[PDB]
């Protein structure tokens, strides 16, 4: 019949005295009960996901009980013994896998698993039970043991031992040696109606219920009761389930996060009911509960929407699936109503929303479709654990709130606040801790389960262990989680008064200094002062008032800090002495030289106490400068005596990073300096792991070759040093170089930073450095080792800072100006205009830097405002101290009540470097949001909003990559939602108003048109609108409100513009723009007339902004024949220089009426209005109105048909587009123009396009300037002649390996060679910083020259070498970061990978061979490159093609004037293509095998992409190439040749699939390639002779490749597109004739045979298309037969082409029959 199995889930039903099944009480409570009144067999219990268990096989315990006696001092032995526990823990596995679905028999030793919680059900022999008192205590234990052992043997005689176990059967479960069999009781818990189970001799039976057979294939299958969230596919969010308005309601959640799919909320999970008979375990269908909250999901009252229900029985609930497999991505419909789900975008009182409203619908959608996502089982038991917590606290907090708690509970309670510290930590912290590091995914649950609101909510009315207990997971549960953080500064409005309830509490406080910081101070005040003055009385060692002392942090401190001084000059007494002065303090430091205790003992308070404080004064002094005196230091310590060099410092210059000069000069330098820079760089800023950086060193050991009265301290410095190297002579730095190490340490910062405070500008401070060479050098230079290596690393930052700083910018200053001797004219060795007078000023700059505001005699009156030499020199080449002027910038952040500021500020607002300079600008980028969010808040003193404005712009009229990276989801939405949150409301009236303006400059998407403003939908998304109806508004704010609207939402590629530009405003908006909007502005300023001009132009401009965008799937349906009728009405004004870039802008929007409108007309007039308008201007050159009505005229002369309808006549349109086009000089004699040749030109190519269309119609200045000659001159010649020398340098590295051989000869086995491969492995850790820079560009460097040592001079063994060591596997895991930075040099970064691999692909093989093995790792970042080309590809083609297409000159041939400068334009232009192209070159060298050129099985893999682009250019050529200019445009041959030959390596293993896919997807990017060929070039020349080799070779070898095979499907696409059989027997006549009747071509050329081996090619594809068919046959004839002199020169291929096919044994596995091989003689 039917049996049970290892891995049957089934159920137990007890049916002793007690009848039951069994339970437990959660995650938290491990014991074991029935609950009888839950459920019975009949009525099946409520929550039986807790009764079911799976039976596993027995378990091996015996080298785990033995790893648990951790009696055992050896480490190495106890290490054996759980390796043990380990392996065995395992080896049950292994063998329980086998023992599955097995028969269990009776007396088998079968153990239970608890599922839900996952424990193994166990007997502890060795105790009471809890309730019953003989009986054993039967519990769950996570791991199990041998109590966890269970006879299943019989209890009825129905069937005996042997017997196999059948479904149903009661038994006896009896423990194999803990004692007495199972027994479920009688007697109830003291909490709750349920009995405690427990090992007694008694006569209970166990119903064994099966629930889900072993056949549960997982996680393979959606079985019931699987968990999983539902993705949407399209609206990239999870489903989600909450109560807005206290009334649950399900919604799809919007994150603001960058990864749809990390938006994880414990609220968003659900668990599945495969819908059965009997409560038991693809095309039935399923129900969904809701994890969190327990109810089902149902769509009741689009017909319906999905909200929750309580009960999960009634077929509301009920759905089913569409394409059952694990992460399935399904399409859904309701049951009991056959509806397929659909989502909205109706959201409710809150500003900026996430919760979205679901519903369903009857019609089937595509796109909503839902991933299956699966959850993970411990991500489950996450939450169960947690909500036990969340109700163990429900009730003790609600227990000991009214009233008092029990014995037992405290027991428990604390029991748990222990467990939480532990879950939380990931299993770290605990009771004596070691480490303690925090777990986000379960902080997270801390919040969104209100664990914490318990505790808080527990905390509220013996504490010792509860609080700051409590206040210690807390401590915890804010680490490093800013999110979380913004509680434990303000939670804490308690936890400071609880602060004081702990000695434990200080704990809470600095957790908060370190991480948490700015928010704490404020609610403490003065409050600190009885926390201190009870603290200074309370801390006696001071210890909590020390811990609070080493709390001071960050500048805000200094205060309090010095009042307490105060209070503490009160707290000084101590009774005790430090004294002497210079006598009984030395001895008291002999006295405590002596280890002694108690005296000794007590000692050490101090020191610590002082030195922590001291330094917290940071660049603070003169009240610390005055704290500090005597700078004494003999008996130095540790750092105090440097501290106090270090405040007395603070007490002499401020190094303000010198950094004089400027010019192309830096660079050469730089340089010179050459990898050591490098060098020392990676090894500090990078080599984080001593070890990189430690080589730099050996980088090093190689290299080899007040200013008085602070002196004074100073010589007591260079000894110290000088000391620091003898004891550097120890080797040895163990734990003395603790000490020694942390003295050095300030030391060298001091030291580093003393050099720096104290250099002089001459050869000293650099002799100086010398001795530091020594220093440096003679600086010689896992487990525990990693806490110290800890300082050796500090010991870097500073070794490297200190090494870097000098080493830096401080190596080579005179070699500079050193070199003055004369040039050309005579001898002058050193032996922008007046540069000193503004850096001098600028010192006076500097000298400004200095001041402060209570100097009320220097404040206002001599300084005054410099600005104007900066307002005079904005003009002029920044000069090197503008970071220094950056410098004066930086003060200014603090403040700005007075009004002095604006004009001293402003000089920095004069500024002519914007895009170099504002680059640094972002720097305050916090600080400026706030300055935005500040100067936001009083604004729409006054220098933080119109400062903070400039700022806005001189970034905004910046870098396209500047737009990027405005990047402001950190805070755009706020400085927009908070930005507006004032603004919105507040409108300023004309003509001073700024809220458009700061707004203003942040849309600039490329200055027009409505592209690359994607972020706006979200945060356009989020806001409250501008005002409307009865009344009026206030001015400016309401113009930009139109404006700024566009820019947010003319996105052309997503179908919310059309509702966009119809959302809110949408039709009816033109009524109320018919009057009264003249009375607002009237009203609104003097200019009035201003005001509503400027609202004719946003009424008139709706069509502008992604115009594509607003029509779409169906825009101007909706406001067919309103629209235009209501435009007559406003078809007339004047007075328009304004109101005429609202005629250029009603001339644009007036552009924007009939393009995009074939079939929704049937009106009148519209053409007479516009030419009337057009007539009746006046003012400005119509040049522009004539490029506006000249554009009209073109736009409109086209269409022919449409427009015809459209009136009776166009007649005076012709007399008009023919003075429009006849015209005169300007239209009289303006003069202003000089590119002719391309303005006559697009203009002819232009009107060579135009008659295409309508036939488918329906003293000290010369020193500046001498210097700047010899500049040139010096600089051309100079760099022009060293860097080739420094790459073959560059290439000395290359050596790389041997190069540790020589002279590093590493001797007992070191590692000299293959130094290469792991600096590798280094580097592509090093990307992980935002910024690699010309780090990075300058590997790219050493690489294409490691093409050099076989070029810039085996190749192949150096490719397929790093290849070997490290090679190929890196950088392709690399170059997916140039997407951010690289992407101007991923160019490069791609060029020089691509070289020292090709040729070599089987290197490049290693290569993928490596690669596709992260098949998942793999296939996803597929989509990539594509949508790299992809998107460089529609829009690139776009940009330069078309008006390129308007070409040069189209007018005769016998002033060339060929516009000026036209080069170096179209290479900018083809920078981002250049990058494609590159990549063509790349792509096409490293193809070979199949499977390689198979585009694994990726995310996204559509060779389409390149069609299209491919297509994108010639797009637009069904004939003889028109394009022709963009034809006849370079650059565009070379990236094209390349894609031909890569394109040409893929279609070349001739795939029947591949051929076949390629001119569907591109279905004309094919029949373009054939179009081109019969109309080969038109324009001949060097430009048109390699249009012909190209347009020939790469044709003949690709159409070959294409067609290297048979079918029938493949050859007809492209035949249609040629009048093939004429156009390519008169193009093999023609490029045959015109190709064969010259003859004078270079011979044996191995280089290009172009008209006849491509003509020949002609002859050879024609020969490879005639295997099957009757067309073939028909254009087959002519060579096939003919005595015609053409069909004889054609004749001349035939015999002269081989015209003949090469035998084929046939490859891969007996298939293909042949293809002809050249052989024409
Ligand atoms: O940038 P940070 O400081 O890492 O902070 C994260 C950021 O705000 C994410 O947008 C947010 O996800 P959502 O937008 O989806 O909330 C995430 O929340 P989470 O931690 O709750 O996922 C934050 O931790």
């Amino acid at each position: 019949s039917s049996f049970l199995h290892i891995g049957d889930i089934c159920s137990l039903y007890a049916e002793g005295s007690t009848n039951g099944f069994i339970s437990t009480l959660g995650l938290v409570d491990d014991r074991c009960v029935v609950q009888p009144e839950a459920g019975d067999l009949n009525n099946p219990p409520k929550k039986f996901r807790d009764c079911l268990f799976k039976l596993c096989p027995m378990n091996r315990y015996s080298a785990q009980k033995q790893f648990w006696k951790a009696s055992t001092t050896d480490a190495v032995l106890l290490n054996k013994l759980h390796h043990a526990a380990d392996l065995e823990k395992k080896q049950n596995e292994t063998e329980n896998r086998k023992l599955l679905g097995t028969v269990i028999q009776y007396g088998n030793v079968i153990q239970l698993l608890h599922l839900k919680s996952n424990k193994y059900l166990t007997v502890n022999k060795r105790l009471p039970a809890l309730l019953e008192k003989n009986a054993m205590r039967v519990t769950l234990d996570e791991a199990g043991n041998e109590g966890s052992w269970f006879y299943i043997q019989p209890f009825y005689k129905l069937r005996s031992i042997g017997d196999s176990v059948v479904i149903g059967d009661k038994v006896v479960l009896n423990p194999v040696n803990a004692g007495q069999p199972l027994h479920a009781s009688s007697h109830q818990l003291v909490d709750n109606g349920c009995n405690e189970v427990n090992s007694v001799n008694c006569n209970t039976s166990w119903k064994i219920v099966l629930f889900m057979k072993w056949s549960d294939n997982k996680d393979d299958i959606l079985k019931g009761g699987d968990v999983v969230r539902l993705f949407h596919a399209e609206q990239e969010k999870f489903l989600t389930c909450d109560e807005h308005r206290k009334k649950q309601h399900v919604f799809l959640r919007t994150t603001g996060r960058q990864s749809a799919t990390s938006a994880t909320s414990s609220k968003a999970l659900w668990e599945v009911e495969v819908v059965q008979h009997d409560p038991c375990r693809w095309n039935s269908l399923f129900r969904f509960k809701h994890l969190a909250t327990g109810h089902y999901l149902a769509a009741e009252v689009m017909v319906y929407s999905l909200v929750s229900v309580p009960e999960g029985n009634d077929i509301s609930s009920i759905f089913e699936l569409d394409p059952v497999p694990r992460n399935s991505y399904v399409r859904l419909r309701h049951l009991c109503t056959n509806t397929w789900v659909h989502s909205t975008n109706i959201p409710k009182e809150e500003e900026k929303p996430v919760m979205l409203k679901i519903g369903t619908s009857p019609l089937k959608e595509d796109k909503e479709a839902f991933a299956i996502v699966p959850v993970s089982p411990a991500e489950v038991r996450d939450l169960d654990f947690a909500n036990d917590a969340s109700k163990v606290l429900g009730s003790i907090a609600g227990k000991l709130e009214k009233g008092t708690i029990t014995q037992n509970e405290r027991r428990s309670v604390t029991k748990l606040l222990e467990d939480l510290v532990y879950f939380v930590t990931g299993g770290t912290n605990s009771l004596e801790v070691v480490f303690s590091k925090p777990n986000r995914e379960r902080q997270k649950l801390m919040r969104e389960q209100n664990i914490l609101k318990q505790i808080f909510k527990l905390l509220q009315a013996p504490f010792r262990h509860i609080c700051r207990l409590c206040y210690r997971v807390l401590r915890h549960s804010q680490q490093d989680y800013r999110k979380n953080q913004e509680y434990i500064a303000k939670q804490f409005g308690f936890m400071q008064k609880q602060i004081g309830y702990d000695v434990l509490a200080e704990d809470t406080i600095t957790a908060l200094l370190h991480n948490n910081r700015k928010l704490l101070e404020k609610h403490i005040t003065a409050a600190e002062i009885d926390t201190f003055v009870s603290l200074v009385r309370k801390n006696r060692e001071p210890r909590f008032l020390d811990y609070l002392s080493d709390l001071c942090v960050s500048m805000n401190k200094s205060i309090p800090v010095t009042q307490e001084l105060i209070c503490k000059a009160v707290l000084n007494p101590t009774n005790a002495d430090i004294l002497i002065e210079t006598k009984l303090v030395l001895s008291r430091f002999e006295f405590e030289g002596v280890s002694t205790g108690e005296n000794a003992l007590e000692a050490g308070e101090d020191e610590e106490e002082v030195w922590l404080f001291w330094r917290d004064s940071n660049k603070e002094i003169r009240s610390k400068s005055v704290r500090e005196l005597a700078q004494d230091a003999k008996e130095g310590q540790k750092e105090d005596r440097d501290i106090l060099s270090y405040y007395r410092y603070q007490l002499n210059l401020f190094a303000r990073m010198c950094l004089d000069r400027q010019y192309l000069a830096i660079n050469e330098i730089s340089g010179q300096l050459d990898v050591d820079l490098i060098l020392r760089c990676m090894s500090d800023e990078n080599l984080p792991y001593d070890l990189r950086a430690s080589f730099c060193r050996l980088m090093l050991h190689m290299h080899v070759d007040s200013k008085d009265e602070i002196k004074e301290r100073f010589a007591q410095t260079m000894e110290f040093v000088e000391e620091y190297l003898r004891d550097v002579v120890c080797q040895r730095f163990p734990f003395s170089d603790k000490e020694k190490n942390k003295l050095t340490f300030e030391v060298v910062n001091l030291a580093r930073n003393l050099i720096y405070f104290g250099f002089y500008n001459f050869s000293d401070l650099l002799r100086l450095t010398k001795i530091l060479l020594a220093i440096l050098d003679c600086v010689h230079v896992p487990e525990k080792e990693d806490i110290m290596v800890m300082d050796t690393k500090l010991k870097i930052i500073e070794i490297l800072q200190f090494i870097l700083n000098v080493r830096l910018d401080y190596r080579i200053s005179c070699l500079l100006c050193i070199f003055k001797r004369e040039f050309d004219e005579s001898n002058s060795q050193s032996s922008g205009a007046l540069d000193f007078e503004h850096i001098e000023e600028q010192a006076e700059g500097i000298f400004g830097g200095s001041e402060e505001n209570t100097p009320l005699d220097l404040d206002d009156h001599g300084g005054r405002t410099f600005l104007r030499v900066l307002l005079h020199l904005t003009m002029h080449d920044y000069p090197p101290l503008v970071s220094g002027a950056l410098q004066l910038l930086f003060r200014h952040f603090s403040q700005r009540q007075e009004v002095l500021q604006a004009f001293k500020q402003v000089q920095l607002l004069v500024t002519s470097q914007d895009v170099d300079n504002y680059k640094q600008i972002k720097q305050d980028l916090d600080q400026l949001r706030s300055i935005v969010e500040k100067s936001e808040l009083w604004v729409y003193v006054k220098e933080i909003l119109i400062r903070l404005s400039k700022l806005c712009v001189q970034e905004s009229a910046s870098v396209r990559k500047s737009r990027k990276q405005q990047q402001r989801l950190l805070r755009n939405m706020g400085a927009h939602a908070v930005v507006l949150e004032l603004l919105q409301i507040p409108y300023e009236k004309a003509e001073d108003t700024k809220m458009q303006e700061i707004m203003r400059l942040a849309h600039e998407f490329l200055q027009n048109f409505c592209a690359g403003n994607q972020q706006n939908q979200a945060l356009l998304h989020k806001h409250i609108n501008l005002f409307l109806n009865p009344g009026i508004l206030e001015a400016v704010t309401m113009q930009h409100i139109f404006m700024n609207n566009f820019q947010l939402c003319s996105e052309i590629n997503e179908r919310v513009v059309q509702h966009f530009v119809h959302c809110i405003e949408t039709h009816g908006r033109n009524v109320q723009y018919i009057k009264f909007l003249q009375t607002i502005v009237k009203a609104e300023g003097k200019f009035i007339k201003k005001c509503q001009d400027m609202v004719m132009a946003e009424l008139v401009n709706s069509g502008e902004d992604v115009l594509v965008f607003y029509n779409d799937r169906a825009s101007f349906q909706t406001l067919i024949q309103m629209m235009r009728s209501e435009r007559d009405r406003m078809d007339e004004n004047s007075p328009l220089m304004y109101h005429i870039h609202l005629v250029e802008l009603l001339a644009v929007c007036t552009e924007g009426k009939n393009v995009y409108t074939e079939i929704k007309c049937n009106s009148l007039l519209p053409l007479d209005d516009i030419v009337r308008v057009v007539t009746h201007e006046d003012c400005i050159p119509e040049v522009k109105i004539a490029y506006i009505n000249f554009l009209n005229h073109c736009y409109v002369d086209t269409e022919v048909e449409m427009k015809e309808i459209y009136t009776s006549n166009h007649m005076w349109k012709l007399f008009e587009n023919f003075l429009v086009d006849i015209c005169r000089a300007c239209n009289n004699t303006s003069d202003r123009k000089h590119a002719d040749s391309i303005l006559e030109k697009y203009v002819t190519e232009i009107v060579m396009s135009i008659v295409t269309t309508f036939f488918s119609s329906p003293s000290r200045d010369y020193r500046n300037i001498i210097e700047r000659l010899q500049d040139i001159v010096s600089a051309l010649e100079d760099r022009l002649r060293p860097l080739v020398q420094a790459e073959l340098s560059v290439l000395v590295d290359v050596l790389h390996r041997p190069e540790l051989l020589f002279p590093e000869n590493t001797d007992a086995r070191r590692k000299c060679e293959s130094g290469g491969f792991i600096c590798k492995l280094i580097k592509h850790t090093k990307q992980l910083l935002e910024e690699n820079e010309e780090k990075l560009c300058i590997k790219v460097l050493q690489t294409l020259r490691e093409m050099m040592t076989k070029d810039r001079g085996m190749s192949l063994a150096e490719v397929q070498c790093h290849l070997d060591k490290e090679g190929a596997s890196n950088l392709v895991i690399d170059l997916i970061m140039n997407a951010s930075s690289d992407r101007v040099f991923h160019e490069s970064i791609l060029l020089a990978i691509a070289l020292l691999e090709g040729g070599n692909t089987t290197i490049q093989h290693s290569f993928f061979c490596r690669l596709t093995e992260d098949k998942k790792s793999e296939k996803f970042f597929k989509v990539f490159y594509d949508r790299m080309k992809v998107a460089q590809q529609e829009i690139k083609a776009t940009v330069t093609v078309n008006t390129s297409d308007l070409g040069n000159k189209k007018k005769d041939d016998e002033k060339a004037k060929d516009d000026l400068e036209m080069s170096a334009v179209i290479t900018i232009m083809q920078p981002i293509l250049r990058f494609l192209q590159l990549l063509c070159e790349n792509h096409n060298r490293d193809l070979q095998n199949f499977l390689r050129c198979q585009n694994n099985k990726t995310n996204y893999n559509l060779v389409c992409e390149t069609l299209q682009f491919l297509d994108c250019i010639c797009g637009s050529t069904t004939g003889g190439l028109g394009l022709l200019g963009l034809y006849i445009n370079e650059k565009n041959v070379a990236l094209i040749n390349q894609t031909l030959e890569s394109l040409t390596e893929y279609c070349q293993g001739p795939c029947h699939e591949n051929q076949n896919c390629i001119a569907t997807h591109e279905s004309n990017g094919i029949d373009i390639i054939t179009a081109l060929i019969l109309n080969d070039i038109n324009p001949l020349g060097k430009k048109r002779m390699d249009l012909v080799l190209e347009l020939k070779n790469n044709a003949s070898k690709l159409l070959l490749a294409i067609m290297e095979s048979r079918h029938d499907s493949e050859n007809a696409e492209r035949i249609l597109y040629n009048m093939r059989p004429k156009e390519l027997v008169e193009v093999i006549k023609k490029a045959y004739m015109q190709g064969e009747v010259e003859f004078e071509d270079g011979e044996n050329g191995e280089d290009g045979a172009a008209s006849p081996r491509n003509v020949g090619h002609n002859i050879y594809i024609l020969a490879h298309q005639l295997a099957r068919h009757n067309k073939e046959l028909q254009t087959m004839l002519k060579p096939g037969g003919q005595v015609d002199g053409d069909e004889a020169l054609e004749f001349y291929a035939k015999h002269t082409a081989q015209i003949e096919i090469v035998r084929l044994d046939r490859t891969m596995e007996q298939i293909v029959f042949p293809v002809p091989s050249i052989c024409e003689f």
